[PDB]
């Protein structure tokens, strides 16, 4: 039932604030599988957590206007 | 080590969630990292129940606008 295995496990809850109005990039992708080597940014860890596990977990993508 | 999703739309083989800037209402919205909120893709508190269950420290990520 873990979801998180090695994050910042002295952290009780992870909670990452971004200020989407200084997107560096015109989307950037952000982690929800706790498995990206740039968390809390997205790095395509997901596909091998889903190929691992048999999961459907992706990112969430924020976009400019 | 094991599955992260168990309920949230598994006929769906890649749940992928865009969101716009200009969509943001309030100056914080949380988004679920837990996959356990009624709400999905917003947070609803559900972490909290899954951490106390399985002893672990997942939260949401808080975007943050004006
Ligand atoms: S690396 Fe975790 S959702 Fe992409
Ligand atoms: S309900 Fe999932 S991170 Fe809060």
């Amino acid at each position: 039932s873990l979801i998180n295995l090695k994050i910042q496990k002295e952290n009780p809850k992870v909670v990452n604030e971004i200020n989407i109005e200084d997107l560096s990039l015109t989307k950037a992708a952000y982690c929800r599988c706790w498995r990206s080597k740039t968390f809390p940014a997205c790095d395509g860890s997901h596909n091998k957590h889903n190929e691992l596990t048999g999961d459907n977990v992706g990112p969430l993508i924020l976009k400019k206007k």
